[PDB]
């Protein structure tokens, strides 16, 4: 059979920190996958070269699934954040060769085309309410279906940046914003809430029920989901949207949350829950209850990972949004890629494979730098949810 | 304030990989922890050394809980075996510092003493039914008052050793094992049987009601547990005790199997769950349901990892039994610490902090090598659970 | 080992009742612990000093788990306001004695600092609601952050007194309160109140429902909650904050109000709920829910109470907030401690021990004296909760 | 109105320590309730003499229900031991006064005779299998129908005495004893078993399971109760009869393992349990599932509680068997009563009241003396329960 005979780690920096694998063949065909885990990236470096990639020289790199398997069930450790980035960019590695054997762009392989383009956010950001009503206005004149509004609320505030935070004075802020975007703008937009990690239940059920009369497409990671209970009491007492699961992991991170039925969008990325194997058996299971797909789309999933994404959108039926925050044009360039951006909406292209690739040469002139996520506390120091 | 100057890894082979974060103060006192994954040890290291080390340097190590929650809630990518490894490292070596400033060991700073000496489990393995039976008898002649016994099955079988597995050929085999065992040495012993996530669970149902008449101390890890619904049917079948979690690292793996009355122990470990800080919230849970704690203890939990172990064990109201495998000479040299094994039991001692230190000069004289755990496979080739 | 050689019950009157236990040793070290039971204070004398004192005689008090579980389970009848009294004040004495040996105030021994000052609400009271809102301004202007309210209502009322109460007179007017506060003062200020026991299920959803536009931090004691399943139908109708447990004294009576999420806070203190050693165990399994400490502070908890209670809020990751009523500058003399008050805070200082103490020879000047809690009836008589 | 004019508690110790409340009035008529609480008897007197009976005087002793509520409404601080055990003996003076003025004995006010006499069981106890056998037997013929029989296992075990325990040699041991009764008895007798609280419930379970062959009347106190989904795997498992309550105090303490259908037999007592008033409701809901009334029956119960016991149990409809210890020649003298005991069964008398008093000048003759019930603990020492 074929064989794997390397798999490579590339590291980069092109305005931000991106890992790679590159899992190369003895026939000459590679595939490449993202690794990239933000705040945390040489830890997935270090699982993937001194770990994984040894494990994979010698194996046939058509079997999608028993690679899967043997690095999931095979690490003995299960889940988590650092593993299913691993096994995320080796899966989408194999697909990319797999789609590139097919001669088919990957979207082919998984089932074929369901839509046409693919609906995206933005981030409308303000200081203030005024500043995020104008932010909006620019995203709509943008021809942006969706926008995502956030807001700074006053008297909130190389190592991590800490951040404040104090619950009432948002809830007593937060739904004003809302109410001046549906005064100046009207009801025909998507408007989208992201409220970090930072409510309780209860508290997330009251400004869920604030946010009703404006008709909100989702409030987002309303609260910490390692209890999959936590969503209960909001689900009970509003009928504002639900979104959660960017930072979820696999499929065991949801399937009470999905099954439930307490959420509306489910927010795993093919980097974030083991790549495109995974993300379908989450997909699938989010069918069933008419729970729809709204993939995190920050920059710091690069563009490997956008391909990939873009993709599974382009197929999957359940489809419900894809998040978009735009890289850089060196972060473009190091990473060429068969994708664009028009009226609203991202296109897969017809690429065989997922259409991404690498260029080694200039990636090399972008040298690695450590970054991290900022943190949050409560105004009386208590470490918080950021 | 004290403040933290370094958070080092060191990184020593006396046997078997073991991985330790040695943090030291502007005061004198330093502290050590745990960070050892067993094959996949340097993504650990990695995790540490270039993300959350250079975070805690400043910071004082008085504030164990505040730590922990930085750590923890401050990565952003919750939970894991990679995450949760360099959390319990931090917690383990804070602790160590508070029960030096304290001048006293760390079992006293827990709530002191609830029992003189540990109960614990050796392990009895042979490659049929009368080698098995003649291991236990040498674990009996050596006091042991536990046992667990583990079979090879006449028709199974630096890179990961492939091992093969049938289902239907253990079932009809494992169950005589324990009927020879209690012919040759009745009841008194308390025997162990570890299913090795073999079973699913209609298997393990079935398993357990076979192993009923011979009244086990548990069946361990019977079926794969990221569903935690998954022990449902073995409960509702048996009443043969069951037992599961070494490869468990949060809370959030447990709660149901805990509330929900699936589990009698919970085998959760100081460094694989998050430190004491973590461990002690697990126990509690536990205890609520009398589950008891029977924490995992094969030799790639090094002996800072057995002293706080022990410290816990020697405080905690709901102790059940503490897995004991031995490590090596060149381990024991490089770890020195004031724990022993008499008759059946470990005893922790009364030196301050939990008892353990690093020789580094000594530890620098065995090389990392890489080494890896086994993985099995069906006979028709199907990736399974080792 | 160490010993201890009294364990004396020390009682007082500076402008109330407050009964200490004072755990005295061989090496010369001594602990103090609150054992004050509002209004039948003297069954917990006799508790202590009759039977539980006596077998303490000797006991090792490093040993603070061990004791707990020798007077919780030896008593043979379990939990209770009586047992639990005598149970938290040995409690106390202990880890007094624990801090004092380690050199370290108490909240390091729990895991150190989480929080900087720790956030009160005092007693906003009034005749009738001109009068309550005139008191709720002056706490502001005081600084407080957070206000309790309470209102007589119009048309309601050495021995007990006897008080009346209508509900239907209070649904009628209770609501009406809060809406002249929030026009008054606005949103930013944390606004409580307590429903003491007053109501059924469906009367405290019907006012929780009512209480939502004026966004309450909570209702408290809505309805009485020996049944447990009590606060089920006012969870599933308001989203209005709930707490409950001054009056609870154990995990037991409360473990399913914060399962089935039906509070936000829990209200049990160190007095209360048998020491930090069993508190501790009621704060983690309400984290578990994002379920917060709301400890009571009325002043028929003494100030070694109030010392313990600080430790406990300085360390605890889910504070919520601490009640605080003063005490009177006699209590203040009697009872030597080391905590303050500014700007709506408490601080806890940094002496070993949980910082309180016990003046014996001024105690002896203030002789105990017979006070009672009132009680309530129905304006047709019928025996109600006060 | 009549009026409460003394409520006078009375301490003696006529082979052992009991209290009694004796209520008197302006009329001439008294009556008279149990207070004994085994091995805290001083904390309840307390509660009485110095909280509770000041609040009595000039109340109208003919509002039996006003009374209890305001006694158990008014302590503000619910339930408990302590407090239960004040507002029973209250309640039996109460009772014992109607009856006495209504010229009737306490059963014709409760209903009526529901049955002729009350079966009652004994205690045959041995230090093996062969002496517990020969108790058995003496008891058969004695004319008992029913008999608990408790054996010492081989291998285990003024202030409390320490006893030792051990699980695995118990459940080695203990199905052996009801295997030889009935090998030797057959199974015309009713058997007991007391599990005296020493199993987790999955060893309760198993225990159960064991003694299904035999036929056991019930297996009592399996595993402590607290919790009351504790007994849930216990009911899943087997069909051998549980038993559980004596030291339960109201009726919150049973509801769901009463509703879940999780015992068969409820063991709260007059005295335990809030008196007359109070375990009638408990019986009214175990009627309902057809759970009947097991009242504990042990010797420090005095002769009141046995009278107002055997009285309740000549009424009420679902009783199941009442526990008889027989009191010394000494208490009988003191607490001159009119039930006897004949051929297996009590029988209760027709003089009005509760048909037992108190001879206070004979009373006066037996000085209080300490006594403590025993306390357990595990091999390796750790606390248990008794
Ligand atoms: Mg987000
Ligand atoms: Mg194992
Ligand atoms: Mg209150
Ligand atoms: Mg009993």
């Amino acid at each position: 059979h074929m064989k794997i005979t390397a798999a490579r780690v590339i590291i980069t920096c092109p305005g931000r920190n991106f890992v790679t694998l590159k899992i190369e063949t003895d026939q000459g065909v590679y595939g490449i996958g993202d690794a990239t885990l933000n705040g945390r990236e040489l830890s997935v470096v270090a699982y993937l070269q001194e770990h994984v990639a040894p494990c994979l020289i010698g194996m046939d790199p058509r079997r999608i699934e028993d690679i899967w398997q043997y690095v999931y069930r095979g690490a003995y450790w299960r889940r988590g954040p650092v593993t299913m980035r691993a096994i995320a960019a080796v899966d989408m590695a194999l697909w990319d060769i797999k789609a590139k054997m097919a001669g088919m762009p990957l979207y082919q392989l998984l089932g074929g085309r369901s839509r046409d383009g693919i609906m995206v956010y933005g981030h409308a950001n303000g200081s203030d309410i005024a500043e995020t009503v104008e932010a909006v206005g620019h995203y709509i004149d943008m021809g942006y279906k969706a926008i995502r509004a956030q807001t700074g609320v006053p008297g909130i505030k190389s190592l991590p940046s800490v951040t404040g935070w104090d619950t009432r004075k948002a809830l007593n802020y937060v739904p004003k914003l809302f109410e001046e975007l549906r005064k100046t703008y009207g009801f025909d937009h998507h408007l989208l809430h992201d409220g970090h990690h930072r409510y309780t239940p209860q508290e997330a059920a009251n400004l869920g029920k604030m946010l009703e009369p404006y008709q909100l497409f989702w409030l987002e990671d309303c609260t910490p989901a390692e209890n999959q209970e936590a969503f209960r009491l909001v689900r009970q007492h509003t009928v504002t949207p639900l979104a959660v699961g960017e930072i979820f992991n696999t499929i065991w991170d949801a399937k009470d949350l999905i099954q439930n039925q307490l959420i509306d969008y489910i927010r795993a990325t093919v980097v974030g829950a083991g790549g495109l194997t995974h993300l379908r058996r989450i997909a699938d299971l989010a069918s069933l209850y008419q729970v729809r797909t709204g993939c995190h789309g920050a920059t710091d999933l690069s563009p490997v990972t956008m391909g990939c994404a873009l993709h599974f959108d382009t197929w999957v039926p359940n489809f419900g949004i894809q998040e978009y925050m735009r890289h850089t044009e060196e972060t473009d360039a190091v990473f060429p890629h068969d994708y664009w951006f028009e009226k609203g909406e991202l296109f897969v292209g017809e690429t065989p494979g997922h259409g991404v690739d690498i260029d080694e040469e200039l990636a090399a002139k972008y040298p690695y730098k450590p970054a991290y996520l900022p943190v949050a506390r409560l105004e009386d120091g208590t470490m918080w949810n950021w």
